[PDB]
């Protein structure tokens, strides 16, 4: 194949171009992400029971729905929450690989059996089934710069003109309105209602009757009479459109003939469906859309489509209304990937310079510099075929690949330039001879190297999909690299390499190059003279090698391990959690303090703050709040102290002062669904119908016991709310029966007044919206206001609530949790410093075993994936070692000689561990995959040295020591050519600061440190390994 | 130990075992060989006839007196600003 | 039955349209509401979209919008079918 | 497919202006389009015009004063005049619908409205004429919506010797001079022609580049391929 393309350079060029077109066309069409989607699919059922307490919701909705959730494929677990706001949220989590489309269809197929058993009020609020991520992709804030519109006016506009179109955009799994759409608010007055002897029941009946859309048929409608000439639609009652129209709804005509209108017994205004969520952007009033990414959907592509839909709306905004972007997770992905693309382009340039230093011919320098772009672009085409995406790991696979790509090129170019220098053949014949003697080793090496990376594509579950990206990328690159090294690189050598005279090693060149050539030829002569002496010792360096393996073993064992570094993403969140029973006003006091801190203290770092009252992870009215903090560009805030980790740790420390409120600023982890580094997610189960009060006691007992082990467990706390005072009112059925008052009228009057009642729909400026009846605030604030509410008996007399009701204060849950259909209580916590999660969970199980009768436990979220198959690194690298040995045994046709290559592994590991240890890095994904790359090159170096030596001993019949010296003499220039080119190519990564520098620093440090030790040691030790091994086995 | 009848076993299976098994991996349809407990009101027509009542009166009463009412909140949104108390109103719960 | 364009639009078309969220690969959506007492909402999807998945996601979002439609419309039923103007043939049945 | 020159335009109410103001905005666009016969042909709405409809107002006060329930009134009207699907029945083993409606001769003209009586609480039969007033108004017998918002579909095509892309560009220009809140969008063939027309250049290019490169490999020269590639017009001329 080399011989063919040496005679056909234009053919070789055509293949390279087609590969680059395929690669180029792939880059335009390939999806872009931060990581591959490893998170398990989650379908969330959300229903709303207006005016319902936590238990009413649980025992009429949650349980009824949960009991129908059965025969659902690939279901891991099912958590549910039933809170005092009237909300239920059942999350069904599915196995990794589950089709989210089918999971939704199945979950919804079962919910459809439960729907008819649910209350009519819960049905009419719409039960939603959604397949989205639990955290926000972005937040689209909307403000008024002219201050022409209030917080409510903006919220209604966003809901009525923007919300729906965004919800229908592909990849948008869920959209949360930070505010409420307007409804027709009928604020009932009990003084006026009783005065005219009317109830909330009469108001609801009147609205339904007089806010009706009546289908009245047609004049001359079919079937018609003969000779009918007129056909016209009959328009009867239509929906009311204004506060005024609702105002003049006739409730009753008094005996004297005077009219009682709805406005005579109620304040009628346009106002939110609910008054629970109130948002502020940089202190001023705002609304917006919390957009959640659909399961398996592309963040960047979806974010783009969202922005495209917002661009359509902007032209038709009212005066002053303006979109702001106070939280976006996509820009980091778009910018952090561009930073890795930049270090790729920089490495290709930094290669060209080191390539020009040695070849010293602009045309010869391009042969390795052309090969790299062709393979990398080629790899993008292979990714596309295999259905992978342009993510951080694939993009870093390309960066680490560059090392393996130039070596293939350098080996081919260097060996041709040598052949010409030793014999004085023309470029075409020198290439033909050169390709003839290394093409076998190149193809063979790629199979030996593939046995290093292929194994880490066979890791299990979520953590395995991460490694499989690097593996397939690097392996695809090597496959193309060898293919390009047999098609193109030979053809380019034959045409572009300058004819070199016999005995011309430069030296005769004038200037810098002249000095360099003489300095290198004496360095080569010194090196060969130096190695000559090393081999006469042998025993000295075998004792020195055993020291390095012990030093390696020591550093590796003490060096801590992680998964993926926490990156500054130019965004973070602050959670505000007050004790349940705390008011909207008290939460806003804390949110103001949080917003104040970021706008005053962190004005240098923080760009914007989007604070939301009555929202957190989900809507949790009154006692809960969240702040979305977007920072300034990474360039505008240099140093560790101005990065998210420092900012949030200062913020948490500052917010610890705040009273009767838990306030935490936290960075979003590398992957949310893997949780913290050493945290656990524990579930306490009621297995014997003990009840909530007994389960609360069982939890308190466990938490108390967990506190008595600070040595093992750190900050073990519940992920729920505590019981609060609740107003228990008993309706005396006998007294109600005696006075002639129906319980329907009683319950409707209480619920409609204090809870609110969704009557029917109306048309607000051409859009269908809700009509809500409810007590005016001032008549539903005090317990004593209960007696102000009158119900009409059958005999016509108005009866106060005080007449047929008794009340008392009691305690109950504002948020009832269930796990796998049983009453539960989520408990979070991490292992104490030094102790592992496995040791911590073991103690939690032990402590949980001592709990009262009927109390079980379980592990969920991150803890579920931990007790699942893990720690399979010894297994897969035991195989890798065995396969690498066998592959070398086939190459050299020897069971013994492979050891001469396999003993160089530690020479590269020691450098990685030293550099990683000294810079305070950890044994993470980026360190491991960068170490495999270093082991790959140092092994590839060792293969060619032993190959040349063995070839001399077999083909030329030269002696062991003479062959070793002659081998290392020819295999020095190409080794140092690769080391410099790769060490200098990953300099940008090591010094890197800005977006995604955490990964770059981690990749670059482990590689640079390794390559340094892997080069200087190998050139002296590979000879010692070959001579020791060949002597030992004869 | 003969402390549970066919009915008692069937309820425990239906109420504590069936649902968790029906959600286990690879499990399709789950048929209960028995019945879960319901609240059984066994009506006597002679006693109903005596007090001039029907199954209609019994149903109407059970729906009225075995109700789970959504009764709203004290100090709920929108509140009168300065409100300190925010408490759920618990009306009728299900009979147990 | 007996509904004007406005009545259909403001009780059926708008309610259904408002609930057509979280459906994958939707390009655009169009609807008619006329005095023949009929509404027809057409959802056109991206080329290569599984029409079965497209249809099931639409009828599922409709199922949860059904309780918000009038009794008269719920009773009649709301059909969700794959759009097609291409017949193999039209068999005419006549009485001579 | 429709027509290749034909476009499919959607005039959109983006600010809750109403049906009537969207009708006026459409009439304005239809008029301006007619003032460019050189570019646009048969610019016409794919919709129905407003028609006379019989607006009847039930007086709530007279109904409540006469003891006539509004429910019985709106049922009597809807059931008689519009028809009402009551429940099902089995005809020869097939479940079929039961419909109550007025016999044609009692639901033809406005004069028939007063012949329909509703029973009051006191059992007296009150005619519709007693508690109702009627007038003529205009309304839509077919209300269109596009992407959730009120719309009006406009059909048309590029005039003789003009491209479909040119006609669209003018329709967009004329649309940018319509009342505040009146937006527009492309649908059907127009939506697809915009997307499928965007990628046409890239394919034509990729085709020529790969053909060239393939001939270059065959002949081992960058020059000779042109000798082959120059043939393209010799076939196209005769076809045309
Ligand atoms: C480790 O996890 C963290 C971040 C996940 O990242 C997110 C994006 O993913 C989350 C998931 C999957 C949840 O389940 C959450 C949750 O249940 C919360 C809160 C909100 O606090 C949350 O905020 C989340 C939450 C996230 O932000 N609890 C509630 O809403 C309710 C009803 C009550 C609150 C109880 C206390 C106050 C809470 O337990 C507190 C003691 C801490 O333990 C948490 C705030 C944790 O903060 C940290 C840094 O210790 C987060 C769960
Ligand atoms: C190129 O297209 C043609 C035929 C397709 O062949 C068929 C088989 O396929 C059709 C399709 C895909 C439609 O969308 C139709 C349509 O929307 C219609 C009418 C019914 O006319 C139709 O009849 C069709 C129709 C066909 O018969 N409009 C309506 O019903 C409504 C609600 C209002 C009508 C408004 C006017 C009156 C109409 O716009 C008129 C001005 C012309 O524009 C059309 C009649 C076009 O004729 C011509 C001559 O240019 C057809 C769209
Ligand atoms: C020699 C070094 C080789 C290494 C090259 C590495 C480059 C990798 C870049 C990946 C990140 C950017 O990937 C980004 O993807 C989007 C996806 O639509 C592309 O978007 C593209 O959309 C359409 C597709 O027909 C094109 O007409 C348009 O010109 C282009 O913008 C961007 O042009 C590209 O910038
Ligand atoms: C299905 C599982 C299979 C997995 C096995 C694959 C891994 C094996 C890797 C070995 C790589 C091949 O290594 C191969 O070794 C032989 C000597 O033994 C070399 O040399 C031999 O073949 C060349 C081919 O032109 C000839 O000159 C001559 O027959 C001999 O010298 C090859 O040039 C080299 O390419
Ligand atoms: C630097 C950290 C520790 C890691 C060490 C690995 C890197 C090695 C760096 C290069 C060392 C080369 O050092 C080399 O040592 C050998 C002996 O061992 C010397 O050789 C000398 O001793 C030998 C042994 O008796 C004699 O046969 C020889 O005639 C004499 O010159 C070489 O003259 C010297 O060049
Ligand atoms: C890094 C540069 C160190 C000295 C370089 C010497 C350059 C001089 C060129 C050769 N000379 C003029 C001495 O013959
Ligand atoms: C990017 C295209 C590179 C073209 C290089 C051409 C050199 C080979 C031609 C040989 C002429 C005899
Ligand atoms: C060389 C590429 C092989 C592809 C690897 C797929 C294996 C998936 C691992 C799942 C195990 C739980």
């Amino acid at each position: 194949m080399p011989n063919f393309f040496i005679d056909r350079p234009i053919f070789a060029w055509v293949i390279a171009i087609i590969i680059m077109l395929a690669g180029g066309l792939a880059i335009l069409k390939l999806p872009v992400a931060q990581y591959p989607t490893i998170a398990p699919p989650a379908v969330t059922i959300s229903a709303s029971y207006p005016g319902a307490d936590a238990k009413t919701v649980q025992d009429t909705v949650t349980q009824v729905i949960e009991q129908n959730m059965n025969g659902i494929d690939n279901l891991m677990y099912m958590s549910s929450n039933s809170d005092s706001t009237g909300t239920v949220q059942i999350t069904l989590t599915f196995e990794s690989g589950t089709d989210a489309d089918i999971a939704q269809v199945q979950v919804q197929n079962k919910l459809q059996l439960a729907m008819p058993l649910l209350p009519q009020e819960v049905q009419q609020q719409g039960v939603s089934v959604e397949k989205s991520s639990s955290s926000f992709l972005m937040v689209v804030g909307v403000i008024n710069t002219d201050g022409t519109m209030t917080q409510e006016d903006i919220s209604d506009y966003v809901a009525a003109n923007m919300k729906d179109a965004i919800s229908r955009t592909s990849g948008v799994g869920d959209v949360q309105l930070f505010g409420s759409q307007y409804a027709m608010r009928i604020w009932m007055n009990p003084n006026e209602l009783n005065k005219f002897q009317l109830t909330p029941v009469d108001v609801i009946t009147a609205i339904k009757a007089q806010n009706a859309q009546v289908a009245a048929g047609q004049l001359g409608g079919t079937p018609p009479v003969k000779g009918q000439q007129l056909n016209a639609s009959i328009i009867a009652q239509t929906r009311l459109t204004s506060t005024e129209e609702f105002g003049k709804i006739l409730l009753k005509v008094n005996q004297d003939g005077s009219r009682v209108l709805l406005r005579d017994v109620a304040k009628i205004e346009l106002g939110g469906e609910n008054y629970d969520i109130i948002a502020e952007f940089n202190g001023q009033p705002a609304s917006g859309l919390g957009i959640k990414l659909a399961t398996g959907a592309n963040a960047l592509d979806t974010a783009a489509a969202i922005r495209a839909e917002l661009a359509k709306m902007e032209p038709f905004f009212p005066s002053g209304l303006k979109i702001v972007y106070p939280y976006d997770t996509t820009p980091f992905v778009k910018i952090s990937i561009h930073e890795v693309v930049k270090t790729l382009v920089e490495a290709i340039i930094l290669v060209f310079l080191v390539m020009y230093l040695f070849l010293q011919n602009f045309r010869a320098t391009l042969i390795p510099t052309i090969a790299v772009p062709v393979v990398l672009l080629g790899t993008f085409a292979v990714l596309a075929a295999f259905g992978f995406s342009i993510n951080t790991l694939t993009m870093f696979g390309m960066v680490l690949a560059i090392g393996l790509l130039v070596d293939d090129a350098i080996v081919v170019v260097e060996n041709v330039e040598r052949v010409m220098a030793e014999e004085g053949l023309p470029p075409k014949e020198a290439t033909r001879k050169s390709m003839g003697q290394i093409q076998g080793a190149l193809v063979g090496i790629a199979m030996v190297l593939s046995a290093v990376f292929v194994p880490m594509a066979f890791f299990g579950g979520s953590t395995g999909a991460i490694y499989r990206q690097f593996s397939i990328t690097i392996v695809s690159a090597m496959a193309l690299s060898v293919l390009v090294a047999l098609i193109l690189t030979p053809a380019l050598c034959a045409t572009m390499l300058k004819p070199i005279a016999k005995g011309d090693h430069g030296e005769g060149k004038k200037g810098f190059f002249g000095w360099f050539n003489r300095m290198f030829e004496k360095s080569t002569h010194h090196y060969t003279d130096s190695v000559g002496g090393i081999l006469r010792s042998t025993g000295r360096y075998l004792v020195l090698y055993l020291i390095i393996v012990v030093g390696m073993a020591y550093l590796f064992v003490r060096l801590p391990s992680s998964f993926l570094p926490d990156e500054d993403q130019g965004v973070f969140m602050t959670m505000v959690q007050l004790p349940a029973g705390a008011t909207q006003e008290r939460t806003q006091k804390v949110l103001n303090e949080v917003t104040h801190y970021y706008l005053t203290k962190e004005k240098n770092n923080v760009e914007s703050v989007f604070a939301v009252n009555g929202f957190g992870f989900a809507p949790r009215p009154q006692n809960t709040g969240i702040a979305f903090v977007s920072l300034k560009d990474w360039a505008d805030r240099p140093g560790e102290e101005n990065k998210v980790e420092a900012i949030t740790m200062r913020a948490t420390r500052a917010f610890s002062q705040i009273k009767d409120a838990m306030v935490f600023a936290f960075n979003l982890p590398a992957i949310v669904e893997l949780g913290t580094a050493t945290g656990f997610d524990f579930e306490l189960i009621d297995q014997a119908g003990l009840g909530h009060e007994k389960l609360t006691q069982a939890r308190n007992q466990l938490l108390a016991e967990a506190a008595k082990h600070p040595d093992m467990l750190t900050s073990v706390r519940p992920n729920g709310l505590e019981d609060t005072p609740q107003f228990k009112i008993d309706i005396d059925q006998e007294k109600a029966q005696a006075l002639g008052v129906s319980i329907n009228d009683i319950n409707t009057t209480l619920g409609a007044a204090w809870g609110g009642s969704y009557v029917n729909d109306f048309i607000d400026r051409g859009r269908v919206k809700k009509v809500y009846v409810m007590s005016e605030a001032k008549y539903r604030m005090l317990p004593d206001d209960i007696g102000d509410w009158y119900v009409r008996a059958a005999d016509g007399q108005m009866v106060p609530f005080s007449a047929f009701s008794s009340s008392r204060w009691e305690y109950g849950s504002p948020r009832l949790e269930r796990y796998n259909g049983l009453p539960s209580m989520e408990i979070l916590g991490q292992a104490a410093p030094g102790k592992s999660t496995g040791e911590a969970m073991e103690l939690m199980e032990q402590l949980a075993s001592k709990l009262p009768t009927g109390v079980g436990y379980d592990w969920t979220g991150m803890s579920y994936q931990e007790r699942l198959s893990g720690n399979q690194a010894p297994s897969l690298y035991a195989i890798s070692l065995i396969v690498v040995f066998l592959c070398l045994a086939a190459l050299y046709e020897s069971w013994s000689i492979p050891f001469s290559v396999m003993l160089v592994v530690p020479l590269g590991v020691i450098g990685a561990l030293l550099a990683a240890t000294f810079r305070g890095l950890t044994n993470d994904v980026y360190f491991q995959v960068g170490l495999l790359t270093t082991i790959g090159l140092s092994a590839k170096n060792a293969i060619l040295i032993v190959e040349f030596a063995k070839d001399l001993m077999d083909k030329e019949g030269k002696g062991l020591i003479e062959a070793t010296l002659d081998a290392v003499r020819m295999r020095l220039r190409p080794i140092l050519m690769t080391s410099l080119a790769f060490i200098l190519g990953v300099m940008p990564l090591v010094i890197s600061t800005g977006a995604g520098s955490g990964a770059q620093n981690a990749v670059g440090t482990g590689v640079m440190g390794g390559m340094v030790t892997a080069t200087v040691l190998a050139i002296f030790f590979v000879p010692v390994f070959f001579v020791v091994v060949r002597r030992r086995f004869s």
